[PDB]
């Protein structure tokens, strides 16, 4: 069970400032909804050794902090305590809204970036809600409403390969095998790679990227939290995306 490698006290110290008044999401992530959505995914935090499961969540929520950070250079506690500050996407987001007969954008909804991932878009929405049996096609602001769906949807992407492009939960427990594609491209597993899985078109093998470099920030804080070292390969700096 994933209780037994991230404990709520854990969780308050990754997620330090996220209660803060300042942030958006404030009292909306709780330690009862992640671990009440980590529970429905069979081998998230429970694959591998104890080194391993802690690798994991320290990488998942290195990562989902990245995605939702409130942080800047002298905020308190540092920029890597701000995470999980914001529920929706920032700016003045439209309505991400792509067509399709199989996931229709309903009427008057909006599939901007909501939780843990900022999961974007109708066809993202209707093929995770089909996947958690929830009706985000229809109520797409349950992701950022429920804690617990919010978690879900986060969890579930990490879970998910696409095609070439393995999961996260992969890459992170060491069952991700590179191919020759992937080694020729220089994406050797790592935390660097999960980075090019979550957004290498626009943050990996452009070189030095500061986004890159606050996901990787995020994950070592709480790989010492987790009283373990971080993995090799953090960066995606010299990786080609993935296609
Ligand atoms: C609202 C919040 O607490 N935090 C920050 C804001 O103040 C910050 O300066 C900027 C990037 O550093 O974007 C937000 O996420």
């Amino acid at each position: 069970d994933v209780s037994s490698i991230i404990t709520s006290q854990i969780f308050n110290q990754m997620l330090l400032h996220r209660n803060d008044n300042a942030c958006p999401a404030n009292g909306f992530y709780s330690y009862q909804a992640f671990i009440n959505a980590a529970r429905k995914f069979s081998g998230f935090g429970t694959t591998g050794d104890t080194n391993t499961r802690k690798n994991e969540l320290a990488a998942f929520f290195g990562q989902t902090s990245h995605e939702t950070t409130g942080g800047w250079s002298t905020a308190p506690d540092g920029p890597y305590a701000w995470g999980y500050c914001f529920k929706q996407e920032q700016g003045n987001p439209g309505d991400y809204c792509v067509p399709s007969s199989t996931y229709p954008c309903a009427p008057g909804k909006k599939y901007y970036g909501r939780g843990p991932i900022q999961i974007s878009y109708n066809y993202n929405y209707g093929l995770c809600g089909a996947a958690i049996n929830q009706p985000l096609l229809s109520n797409p602001g349950l992701v950022a409403s429920d804690a617990d769906i919010s978690f879900e949807t986060a969890i579930w992407f990490w879970m998910t390969p696409q095609g070439n492009k393995p999961s996260c939960h992969a890459v992170a427990t060491g069952q991700w095998n590179p191919s020759s594609a992937d080694q020729a491209a220089g994406r050797v597993p790592g935390y660097g790679v999960i980075t090019n899985i979550i957004n290498g078109g626009v943050e990996c093998g452009q070189g030095e990227k500061a986004e890159v470099a606050n996901r990787i920030g995020f994950y070592q804080r709480y790989c010492s939290i987790f009283g373990i070292s971080p993995g090799q390969n953090l960066d995606c700096y010299n990786q080609r995306p993935f296609s």
